[PDB]
């Protein structure tokens, strides 16, 4: 009756961790809103009260403010359904866009289909396709690969999506772009209690895994 | 037992998966909603407005003006939508807000401060503070009291908060409400003396 309070106090910190990540959505989410989103609408507002200043003498450039505001209020747009899309992907249908990313690279795609998992909720499905989207736009993007391998297995406790690449790896202790693409897949796997893992020995291959 | 026994343990942290997946997909589709309905629906405004005052310009300017007096507004009040959100995304500061609403109401505040809690998360400090927002909002808005009292207690594994007031039941509420069953709290009323509402949360 001591180990049942060490089961007290370590769950009350594996509900801890899930409230302060769950917080790592949040702040983030209200900072690209904030940002990206009102800095946009601001400007809306301050192009539109400008070409109402314009009308009558200089309409030529009335119009072009306009056409301004115009797309300003298109890109805005744009950036919502971003965020939206941040928060609504499809495993199966990953496959098929990267299917599409990879094709179009002239890139050759082989997939052996398998044991599609059970294992894996939502949240976990969800970050698997992210990082799908991340190391196969950073293969295309990069490795000079003529070949590219995606494993998609159901294994114990977890997923684990491999992406295997031929090619040559172009990174540097820098290239870690903290905070962006690697960074976010990485640390976006460390926080659901899975892992990311890349071997670069013979070209470059990615591992995902996920309980 | 412990195999047999041990593996309904599973059962139940994986049941739990599937349960709180359930908090996280429907707020953020409220989010995803919100954004996608109020806000997207202003910049499509904006874009037919601005594209109306452009063909007008020339021919009827003083009225190019005026639908781009509404693009303005549209601009304004989208970026006050966007703030709602960024808001949404403190309890000894709602504590001062109500404060204001009910004194504001000619409502009396009878606050008798006591043991603030330890046993009490973030998300769970955030929610209390939203019941406090809709409690007080619905008992400045309909009971008719004079007197509203709070309680803020830790008790036990959880944090407690009475909101009672003396006046009559008109009978919002369902998001406070389902938003403490969530987070196995409670939410309870009774409306037998005028209206006293407590929440409870671990
Ligand atoms: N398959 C690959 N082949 C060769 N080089 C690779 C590679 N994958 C990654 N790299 C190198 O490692 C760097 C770090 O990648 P990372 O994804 O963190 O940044 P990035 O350049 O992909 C833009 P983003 O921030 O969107 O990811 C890349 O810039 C690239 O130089
Ligand atoms: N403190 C209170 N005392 C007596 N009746 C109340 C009350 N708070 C709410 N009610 C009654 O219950 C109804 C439902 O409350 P609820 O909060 O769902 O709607 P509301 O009328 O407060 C506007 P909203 O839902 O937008 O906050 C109210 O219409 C009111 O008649
Ligand atoms: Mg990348
Ligand atoms: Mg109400």
């Amino acid at each position: 009756k001591e180990r049942e309070r060490l089961e007290e106090k370590l769950e009350d910190a594996n509900e801890r961790i899930a409230e302060l990540v769950k917080l790592e959505e949040r702040q983030r989410i209200a900072r690209d809103l904030e940002d990206t989103l009102g800095q946009k609408l601001s400007l809306i507002g301050l192009k539109s009260d400008l070409a109402r200043k314009l009308i009558y003498k200089d309409p030529e450039q009335a119009a072009r403010e306009l056409k301004s505001v115009q797309q300003t209020a298109r890109t805005s747009l744009n950036e919502v359904r971003k965020i939206v899309s941040s928060m609504k992907i499809r495993l199966k249908d990953e496959l098929i866009n990267i299917k599409q990313i990879l094709e179009a690279a002239d890139i050759m795609f082989i997939y052996e289909e398998e044991k599609w998992p059970e294992n894996i909720s939502l949240l976990n499905e969800n970050i698997l396709s992210m990082c799908l989207k991340e190391a196969v736009t950073n293969v295309v993007k990069h490795s000079q690969a003529k070949t590219c391998r995606v494993d998609i297995q159901q294994l114990w406790k977890e997923v684990v999506i491999t992406v295997s690449d031929d090619g040559t790896f172009k990174g540097e202790e820098n290239s870690f772009s903290k905070g962006h693409g690697l960074l976010g897949m990485r640390e976006r796997l460390e926080f659901a209690n899975g892992s990311l893992h890349i071997d670069t020995e013979n070209g470059t291959k990615l591992t995902m895994a996920i309980p």
